[PDB]
């Protein structure tokens, strides 16, 4: 075949040459030791990887046979919770302590505000995402439904006054409120003047400055009337852009062309489930974003570089002008032929993703060609999703202190960001983060991982709540809040993230700006968001909300009891109409082949996916998880039938098909079925369902991918 031989491993020549050529040059790593030590870590880390994963499955079937020897009205929590602790699944709680971790970026210990998740195979996506630290809020404003289309307001070929205005008069009011005048408002100022170190805003009737003076950081031009003026707020920046000749500025009463709001503070590149990534062709292209991201030289269109400005007193500084970057590698599950063994058996890509985006972020850590791109502290950042409990934890963090090893590292260089998304990770938070201590710079939750491994886990015990119900159910709720009480008692305010979930509806701003001001309320210091806009629009609610006050008067609350987490979401009794029950067949259906379709045929794993009622969303894979997991949940306990669900594929298929119109390279779903390789996908993953290990999706897609991947090789 087309693989080198290094010790036990067979490396696929595309990977082995893109690490040679690419990747361990300048990083000063013996080409010959890496390798050595790649097969080193691979042979001494991979059957405790397969124990792991055996241990999930010895535990769930435990579960399942709970569940099928009992025929109780209301499930017994006491006797529950007794069980779970027996099994090994429910673990004590250790003391109280303090995170250790240390060598931290600014970005990630103290500022709180948005993160963005971004596809790493997309260049287009990942660079404008690292170029989304700062973004125009008027271009937000005006772009979006934040301002009404109202009579008279609305977007059309060319610039509409009536609704610039709008725009010029929503940001006023937020400079009112952020950066208060010490009297009047910025809907009066006339011009913006540094008198010794001062800003002065001019009034029709008279000047003032600021009620905080310390809120001025800086500015642009000359302070006679200077070209820009920066403020800061909350530990972020607002920068006011002055510019009379400017198609915006002429008609403004200040000659004001724009805010600029530093948004998105930091960006995770994602390997996992934003990306299809099937093979050892896929994971280089990712693995050579990854690298040009991280050397600053990749284009597709380039990186930012800082932003100069002038300090109030007079003197000269800078600040980033990229976001900070995260990778987030895959969990332990899968494994990928860009390795095998001798015996023809796949390498774990968990382990690969460590040693290779370890690697590569090397270069992260020094000069790109102009100043080093990324962490100055010297951290690699790394996101580890789907992890089950704290031995799971305990090896990741021991897979990267032997990455370490084999890049010449300091320990603890690699740095890690914990999902809480699955529920034996949530019933023993604690426990995670103590065993990643001096490692970890964030935990996170989300709706869609943590909600399909909820269904899964109690498959055995009867018919769940429908999927907009989740959302709502006790059980969440409590996780949310376990999550952020777990964090600040650890230790996090100061010192590491608290994340929350992504907002997926992209055309709703007006909505995610009314609503999502919930998560920095509930002391997150960072909640993700779709796009850059969405970052700008969110950057305003960490202006609105002081998240160190609010995380200060969170401290040592305990709101959240093991009980509530334990909270199975089992329907009541006959809760559904029929009309109802068909509804939820047929918007789980479409969010399955919507998605699915796309994967499977395009490589495309994250994009603005049109759902049953036209609203365009942007879901990962884990939107597949939850909806294949209801689904197969409802089959099992006599809910809706098989017919049902073919006829709901059938029905939902020519809809997901014209929904798919603008695509040139789409192919149809409807009418031959059977030979769709993705329509037979979205059938496997929902009549398989029940089967899959935790609900996982990958081992069905992963698979139909490559299937699809040979037929257009012929
Ligand atoms: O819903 C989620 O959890 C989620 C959505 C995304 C996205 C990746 C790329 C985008 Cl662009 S949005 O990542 N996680
Ligand atoms: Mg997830």
């Amino acid at each position: 075949t087309d693989r080198v031989s290094v010790g036990n491993l067979r490396i696929a020549r595309v990977l082995y040459d893109f690490v040679n050529n690419e990747a361990l040059p300048g990083t000063d790593i013996d080409p010959d030791s890496f390798w050595a030590g790649v097969d080193k870590v691979v042979a001494d880390l991979t059957p405790q990887n397969q124990a792991l994963l055996n241990a999930r499955d010895e535990l769930q079937a435990q579960i399942d046979k709970w569940h099928r020897r009992r025929v109780i009205e209301p499930i017994d929590m006491d006797a529950y919770r007794q069980f779970l602790t027996e099994i090994g699944y429910l673990l004590p709680e250790p003391d109280d302590f303090t995170i250790t971790t240390s060598g931290v970026d600014a970005e990630i210990t103290t500022t709180a505000g948005p993160q963005l998740v971004v596809p790493v195979l997309n260049a287009r996506f990942a660079l404008n995402a690292a170029n989304a630290r700062w973004g125009s809020l008027y271009d937000a404003l005006y772009g979006t439904d934040v301002i009404p289309e109202t009579d008279g307001a609305e977007k059309g070929p060319t610039y509409n006054k009536v609704r610039g205005d709008k725009v010029i008069a929503y940001a006023r009011k937020f400079l009112d409120d952020s950066v208060p005048l010490s009297s009047g408002s910025f809907g009066d100022a006339t011009g913006f003047t540094v008198q010794d170190g001062q800003l002065v805003v001019a009034l029709p009737d008279k000047s003032t400055g600021l009620a905080n003076p310390g809120q001025f950081a800086g500015y642009t031009g000359a302070a006679e009337s200077p070209t820009s003026v920066l403020l800061i707020n909350h530990g972020l920046h607002i920068e006011i852009l002055i510019d009379p000749e400017s198609q915006v500025g002429t008609t403004d009463r200040a000659g004001v062309k724009d805010v600029i709001l530093e948004s998105a503070i930091t960006t995770i590149m994602d390997f996992e489930d934003s990306v299809a990534a099937v093979d050892a062709a896929d994971k280089v292209l990712g693995y050579r974003n990854w690298l040009g991201l991280n050397k600053g030289d990749l284009a597709a269109r380039v990186l930012n570089r800082d932003r100069n400005y002038t300090a109030p007193g007079g003197g000269q500084f800078t600040l980033p002008g990229r976001s900070l970057m995260f990778v987030r590698n895959v969990g332990h599950l899968m494994t990928n032929d860009a390795i095998v063994d001798t015996d023809g058996s796949e390498v774990f890509e968990g382990i690969m993703d460590a040693l290779f985006t370890g690697l590569i972020a090397i270069h992260g850590l020094k000069a790109s060609d102009g100043p080093l791109i990324n962490s100055r502290t010297g951290s690699i950042y790394i996101v580890k999703p789907k992890m089950h409990g704290p031995a799971e934890v305990a090896f990741t963090c021991e897979l990267f202190s032997r990455v370490e090893d084999v890049l010449g590292l300091p320990q603890n260089t690699m740095k890690i960001g914990i999902m809480d998304e699955e529920r034996r990770t949530t019933v023993n938070l604690k426990a995670c983060i103590k065993a990643a201590a001096d490692r970890v710079v964030f935990i996170n939750t989300g709706f869609l991982d943590r909600t399909g491994d909820e269904i899964h886990t109690s498959m055995e015990a009867g018919p769940m709540v429908r999927k907009g119900t989740m959302k709502s159910q006790p059980w969440i709720l409590a996780y949310e809040d376990h999550n952020v009480d777990a964090g600040l008692a650890a230790g996090f305010s100061g010192r590491a993230q608290v994340g929350k979930g992504m907002w997926t509806m992209t055309e709703l701003m007006a909505d995610m700006v009314e609503t999502k001001i919930a998560q920095p309320r509930a002391g997150a210091s960072t909640a993700w968001v779709p796009s850059p806009t969405a970052a700008t629009l969110h950057a305003l609610h960490y202006h609105q909300v002081d998240v160190a006050a609010v995380q200060q008067g969170l401290a040592g609350k305990r709101r959240a009891t093991i009980e509530q987490l334990l909270t199975i979401p089992l329907a009541k009794e006959l809760a559904w109409a029929p009309d109802e029950i068909r509804e939820e067949v047929d918007n789980n259906c479409q969010s399955i082949l919507g998605y699915v379709v796309r994967w499977v045929d395009q490589g495309v794993g994250a994009s603005k996916v049109p759902d049953i009622h036209d609203v365009a969303l942007m879901e990962d894979r884990a939107t597949l998880r939850i909806s294949s997991q209801l689904l197969a949940n409802w089959l099992r306990h006599g809910v809706i039938t098989s017919a049902d669900v073919r006829a709901s594929l059938e029905r939902m298929a020519p809809l997901v098909d014209r929904q798919n119109a603008g695509d040139v390279a789409y192919r149809p779903m409807a009418p031959n079925f059977d030979d769709s390789i993705a329509f037979l996908a979205a059938q496997e993953l929902i009549l398989s369902g029940a089967q899959q290990p935790n609900g996982y999706t990958e081992p069905i897609l992963h698979r139909r991918r490559r299937e699809f991947k040979a037929r257009a090789a012929e």
